[PDB]
């Protein structure tokens, strides 16, 4: 079939490599199109997405080197980003962060099962497809944090920092699950208050110390309800030991309790 490898590149998706939305000339299948002027930590992005299957990570469908720049073949999420779902001083309505919330928390249970952490959760990489699935996005900072059934602790400075964890800022060493857990409970404030507590969490910081102090009189907490915000007060905990772990999330009175009716259906009458 002649022309089937042809695609068009139509728009611009996002920047920081830069990614296009791409056309097939043949099928008008859309696809996105991450372009890096190499000009190894490509490499790592290539090679830990070539793990990656599941429905709730952007699906990786190859990659093509033209010289010194790299093509990456990703998945096109039509529906966007969640960073843009989220309305400034109001979040959304709790039943949609319920559901955003499970679909992120089925994603990092998969690439931790796997021994992958994210390292940047944040709704900027978080994408939506055309039935609102969130996808997560963007391996440029993720690494292996589990082989051959041991695990390494970390010790690099990465993600953006209101997202981070606090004992990345205060210990040499830790583990990458925690770090991974404390970013989700951002994006679940994000989602439920449409504001972030703090810049960064260190006692410097006059919100992130009123946290510890429970003064949810205060903003962003005020507006969030008792059941989510009883499992905010599990996640947002500064020793990572004493953190909630994803097992017990799922546990957690408010992650099911029922809220959100599924994508309404067509239907007539009499
Ligand atoms: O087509 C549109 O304008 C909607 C849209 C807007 C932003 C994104 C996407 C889709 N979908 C995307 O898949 C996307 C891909 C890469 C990057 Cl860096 C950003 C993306 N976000």
């Amino acid at each position: 079939v002649p022309f089937v490898e042809d695609w068009d590149l139509v728009q611009t998706l996002g920047e920081g490599g830069e990614v296009q939305l791409a056309v097939n000339r043949v099928t008008e299948e859309a696809v996105a199109v991450k372009i890096v002027d190499m000009k190894e930590n490509i490499k790592k992005e290539i090679c830990i997405n070539k793990m990656l299957n599941h429905e709730n990570v952007v699906k990786f469908y190859g990659h093509r080197r033209e010289g010194n720049i790299q093509y990456l073949f990703l998945e096109y999420c039509s529906g966007g980003e969640l960073f843009d779902r989220i309305e400034p001083d109001i979040g959304m309505p709790e039943p949609d962060a319920q559901r955003f919330f499970h679909q992120l928390m089925a994603g990092v249970v998969y690439l931790h099962g796997i021994g992958i952490t994210h390292r940047d959760i944040k709704p900027e990489n978080l994408l939506l497809d055309e039935r609102d699935n969130l996808k997560i996005s963007d391996f440029g900072l993720a690494t292996v944090f589990r082989y051959n059934n041991r695990e390494r602790l970390l010790n690099k400075m990465c993600g953006t920092l209101p997202y981070v964890a606090p004992e990345l800022l205060k210990r040499r060493e830790f583990h990458a699950e925690p770090v991974d857990v404390w970013s989700c409970g951002i994006v679940l404030t994000a989602m439920l208050a449409g504001e972030l507590p703090w810049d960064q969490p260190s006692d410097s910081c006059q919100e992130y110390s009123d946290w510890k102090e429970k003064k949810t009189y205060l903003n962003p907490w005020k507006k969030i309800d008792s059941a989510p915000l009883a499992l905010l007060h599990k996640i947002l905990v500064e020793n990572p030991s004493a953190r909630i772990t994803i097992p017990d999330i799922k546990k957690d009175r408010w992650y099911n309790k029922p809220l959100k009716k599924g994508a309404k259906r067509p239907r007539v009458t009499s």
